[PDB]
C-alpha cells in the first residue's frame, strides 16, 4: 500500500491476540506498545523522546501482524500515549519513505 | 528518493541559511527543531511526546529545504532530543510511506 501523511499513519496491528491501532513511525528506532500483560521473559529499559524518558519492558521475538504482513522482533511495553511501530519492524514489512 | 529504514532516515535541511541534520519522522504531527535562532515573531506553545510535555516557540510560514525539496510552514523550536521533520512538512515535499 501507499500511505499519505495528511493524517497520522495509523494502521491495525495484531499482537498476542489483540488488535490495536499503531503509528507507522520512521522516527522510532524501536517498537513501543501501550501497556499490556504479555507472557514471557522481559528486561527493563528506558527510552527517551520529547518530554523525557519512560520505563518499558523489553520482550524479544514477539510475532506481530501489521496490515496482514508478518513480523517478529523486539517489542517495548510501557506507558506510551500511542502505539508505535518502529524501524525494527517497518523494515520487516518492506516499508520505505518515498518522495 | 526512496529511503529504506535499516538506518535512521536522517537528511540535511537548509533553514535560515544554515544546514542541519534532521530526522524524517512520520510519527510526528509537527516539525520540532533543537534550540536555535529564527527571525520574526513567534508564539509560546506546548507539545506532548513520549516522556511528557515541553514548551516550544512556534514560528509560522518558515521556508525550509529538505533533501533539495522546498517547504514553507510551521517550525517549533525547543528541547526535542533531535531535529524532527513532522507531517506538516513531509506532506509539502510529497512524502508517503510504501510497503
Ligand atoms: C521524538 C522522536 C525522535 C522519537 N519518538 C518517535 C516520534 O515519532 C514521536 C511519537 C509520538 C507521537 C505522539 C505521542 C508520543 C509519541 N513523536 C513525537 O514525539 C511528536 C510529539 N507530537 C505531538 C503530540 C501532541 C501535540 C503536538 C505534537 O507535536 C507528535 O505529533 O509527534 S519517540 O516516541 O519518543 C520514540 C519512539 C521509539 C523509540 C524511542 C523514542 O527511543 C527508542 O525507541
Amino acid at each position: 500500500p501507499q500511505i499519505t501523511l495528511w493524517k497520522r499513519p495509523l494502521v491495525t496491528i495484531r499482537i498476542g491476540g489483540q488488535l490495536k491501532e499503531a503509528l507507522l513511525d520512521t522516527g522510532a528506532d524501536d517498537t513501543v506498545l501501550e501497556e499490556m500483560n504479555l507472557p514471557g521473559k522481559w528486561k527493563p529499559k528506558m527510552i527517551g523522546g520529547i518530554g523525557g524518558f519512560i520505563k518499558v519492558r523489553q520482550y524479544d521475538q514477539i510475532p506481530i501482524e501489521i496490515c496482514g504482513h508478518k513480523a517478529i522482533g523486539t517489542v517495548l511495553v510501557g506507558p506510551t500515549p500511542v502505539n508505535i511501530i518502529g524501524r525494527n519492524l517497518l523494515t520487516q514489512i518492506g516499508c520505505t519513505l518515498n518522495f
